[PDB]
């Protein structure tokens, strides 16, 4: 039997889907700790590795595993379902076991990705401080037509102080917050005024190493919701450019409360993919 995490539902990627649309045909690049690639509720098509030693399709973290089930586990009869499960999956790794990577590694595997055509990127990583060469990777995969889509941070709350790391900081990404199962915002989101939208963070079940799932937080787990909504709308209209998917991810938003906390609100893909 397989189980679908209630974020597939919150986001209302279920009607979505149930229309038909899958996200089929769009490639999705995880930039990431890897893919434990022989998952059998995932399939992977290709991807590349910047880690020095380790191969593209293994994961001794878990991280990149469970980012990448959100985004995209297989639709069948067991493990679950991720929000766009005919996506054309590739493993990027920039990260290594133990979650960490340089930013040569992180923007080699930006530029990989923008010159192998894939439509969206979700980078579920974050740092304290940005880079030129990063912030100039991004910029120019948003333009070239590649969606953007960063984990805001696990930084928090801070007295008005603003927490977002990058490159969900870049004017060019899409920062995502984390809400639970009841909308509330989880604690761990990072606030300040690039926050853009929430989608699940807290709770969430997906595949993990060695052919198993597991329950992990963070605004890590929330950023893979969008980018495999961002997959949904492009499935039933190819013809939107990247800031117009973008757009309708926030402007059809639901409404939380004050944007330095929320952004625009929790992302409502039927919304969304009108
Ligand atoms: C996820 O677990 C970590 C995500 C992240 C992104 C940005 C800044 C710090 C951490
Ligand atoms: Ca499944």
């Amino acid at each position: 039997a397989q189980t679908v995490p209630y974020g597939i539902p919150l986001i209302k990627a279920d009607k979505v889907q149930a229309q038909g649309f899958k996200g089929a045909n769009v490639k999705v690049a995880v930039l990431d700790t890897g893919i434990q690639a022989s998952h059998p509720d995932l399939n992977v098509v290709g991807g590349a590795s910047f880690v020095a030693g380790e191969a593209y399709n293994t994961d001794g973290n878990g991280h990149g595993t469970h980012v990448a089930g959100t985004v995209a586990a297989l639709d069948n009869t067991t493990g679950v379902l991720g929000v766009a499960p005919s996506v054309s999956l590739y493993a990027v790794k920039v990260l290594n076991s133990s979650g960490s990577g340089s930013y040569s590694g992180i923007v080699s595997g930006i530029e990989w990705a923008t010159t192998n055509g894939m439509d969206v990127i979700n980078m579920s990583l974050g740092g304290a401080s940005g880079s030129t060469a990063m912030k100039q990777a991004v910029d120019n995969a948003y333009a070239r037509g590649v969606v953007v889509v960063a984990a805001a941070g696990n930084s928090g709350n801070s007295g008005s102080t603003n927490t977002i790391g990058y490159p969900a900081k870049y004017d060019s990404v899409i920062a995502v917050g984390a809400v639970d199962s009841n909308s509330n915002r989880a604690s761990f989101s990072s606030v300040g005024a690039e926050l853009e939208v929430m989608a699940p963070g807290a709770g969430v079940y997906s595949t993990y190493p060695t052919n198993t799932y597991a329950t992990l937080n963070g605004t890590s787990m929330a950023s893979p919701h969008v980018a495999g909504a961002a997959a949904l709308i492009l499935s039933k209209h190819p013809n939107l450019s990247a800031s117009q998917v973008r757009n309708r991810l926030s402007s059809t938003a639901t409404y939380l409360g004050s944007s330095f906390y929320y952004g625009k609100g929790l992302i409502n893909v039927e919304a969304a993919a009108q």
